[PDB]
């Protein structure tokens, strides 16, 4: 099934999506396997990127810095902030798409009012923050691997005029009923993604992964022949729908596996990068 | 409602559908209020580009030389060939992609298979053509106001190595069943849109309105808040969902209808692209 759906495939470009595809949790994180995939693909002359919501600080906390002597790669090229940060291969910065500032404090302005702010992490560049009263300041360490968001006053962060991305973190209680709602709010203003454990990522109107990954393609001048790219979620499957050589982890949302070409039989967990990886091997 | 969603808008970019939208049918064409529209907007300094199914001569036919003259439009900047084939305002082609060989070769083979060759339009550039054999040869002529399709035995349209878009003239009783299978033999492998009358275009994955119109964006440096938009049908849906002042007609359909911000209040025929143009020009 899989060897079918990758035969003639010449194959130049790795798109990997980072939770829940490369990355599994706060204790496997990326396995060895994983790593050693990526290692040979940079070995073989494979160019690898990694397409995520996170940033790529974000990515390379998670990965160490061992693992990154170990594979030789950087987080270069990356499509980062749901591609609203783009990298070259040498770090240009390709793109870097904050949110429009009227909208942007229309946002924060709903924030206070719908009082979301105390949990909300924001994102600029390669850096992010919480409020003093946030009680998840742990959280993107603790369940996710990165370093701790820093904490400033309330009225600090009101200071700011614009983010790439703000994170609400949600209790699974509320989820539908305040991504609904502002979904409504800012239809058609921004880009609101659910995260698989029902929190919220908010980005610009009119960039997701795929928008991210065009850049890489003109730069580098890769056709759609060529990108091989595998995810698991909300946020993927514009760039699941849109390549032709495209794949759904075994642990993949309903969505994700319906607009993927293929579903792999193997989950994240069970390292379903390597073993996607190898089968492309084989084929040179 | 309308003028509501407008508020405080810098529009500089008019990007209008054609059928559904400004072209309403084979008598009415293009209403004489919508080229006056466009004709103010031209003068009063928008930039109006047609994002459409059709190729520019398709349009230009439409349209007729005089209706041309009096607008002092001539379909450039544009997006044709849902996002295919791209002009700026000077005629330099942006964009022409055609679709792959090798899934070209797999789909000819298909469209014989299934016996639907001979109601099929090939398009090349702004160049159609039918089958000897085909019974729909003054389809677009007669339907559509273009020019007649040009006409050629069997064994030499499968002469050609490629195309832009096949255009599948549909019987409404086999539209579900024939676009059905066909959307699964060439799930990620094409880009299948289905008309407003239920034939199917298919052109090169990865492509549409939106990542076409972005050419024109990057080109020309115009930022989404800049871009006004309106469209009918499934072919609109990406580029009314990440556009912020998106305008779907009184007769769009239901999924059309729900990615735009705001449904206009009078339909194609009522005039719906005169009347959004004259509520943007008066925000001036
Ligand atoms: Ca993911
Ligand atoms: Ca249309
Ligand atoms: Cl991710
Ligand atoms: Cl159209």
């Amino acid at each position: 099934k899989v060897e079918e759906a990758l035969k003639g495939a010449d194959i130049k470009l790795l798109l990997i999506d980072f939770d829940g595809t490369l990355f599994v949790d706060k204790d496997i994180k990326v396995p060895s396997e994983n790593i050693d995939a990526i290692k040979e693909a940079i070995e073989k002359g494979y160019m690898v990127s990694i397409c995520t919501g996170r940033s790529k600080v974000g990515i390379l906390s998670a990965f160490g810095e061992e693992n990154l002597k170990k594979m030789n790669f950087y987080g270069m090229p990356g499509v980062y902030i749901n591609g609203t940060i783009v990298y070259d291969q040498i770090g240009y910065t390709l793109l870097d798409e904050t949110i429009e500032t009227d909208v942007y404090a229309e946002l924060i302005s709903y924030l206070v009012e719908k009082n979301l702010v105390n949990q909300t992490i924001f994102h600029r560049g390669e850096s992010n923050y919480v409020t003093e009263d946030n009680k998840y300041a742990d959280f993107l360490q603790k369940m996710y691997s990165e370093n701790r968001s820093i904490i400033i006053r309330h009225n600090e962060m009101l200071k700011y005029r614009t983010m790439n991305k703000l994170m609400i973190v949600l209790d699974p209680s509320e989820s539908k009923t305040v991504i609904g709602n502002l979904k409504q709010k800012f239809k058609n203003k921004l880009t609101i993604f659910t995260t698989y454990n029902g929190h919220a990522e908010v980005t610009k109107l009119g960039h997701d992964k795929y928008t991210g990954i065009n850049y890489l393609l003109k730069h580098y001048n890769i056709s759609n022949d060529q990108v091989l790219v595998v995810g698991d979620a909300e946020n993927d499957i514009a760039m699941l729908s849109n390549f032709k050589y495209s794949f759904a982890v075994a642990n993949a949302t309903d969505s994700a596996k319906s607009h993927a070409k293929c579903v792999l039989p193997v989950s994240h967990r069970e390292g379903a990068v390597a073993y996607l990886l190898k089968k492309v091997f084989d084929l040179k």
